[PDB]
């Protein structure tokens, strides 16, 4: 039963895991977003678009 | 995207430098008009048919 209670634990850990990788892509895809922001050229109407997503 | 907005830098730049070959030639052409205005025996109203252009 101590071998299962382990394994019961591997899928909390993993289930977290995966709504984590779920966070990071995000992250990331702001990052995209926020080099676009950082272009000083592009407008702030443009800015607010993206501010959106 | 650092690439890209260095890219879209270049157009800012460039699109600008379009907008002075624009400022330059006007330039080149006021000075061929202020030559033949320099001549003194060229009269006061054509120099005016001058200072429109």
């Amino acid at each position: 039963q101590a071998e299962r209670n382990t394994e019961d634990g591997m899928s909390l850990i993993q289930t977290t895991e995966g709504f984590l990788q779920e966070s990071n892509d995000i992250i990331q895809r702001i990052r995209t977003l926020a080099i676009q922001s950082s272009n000083g050229i592009y407008t702030e109407e443009d800015r607010q678009m993206i501010q959106v997503e």
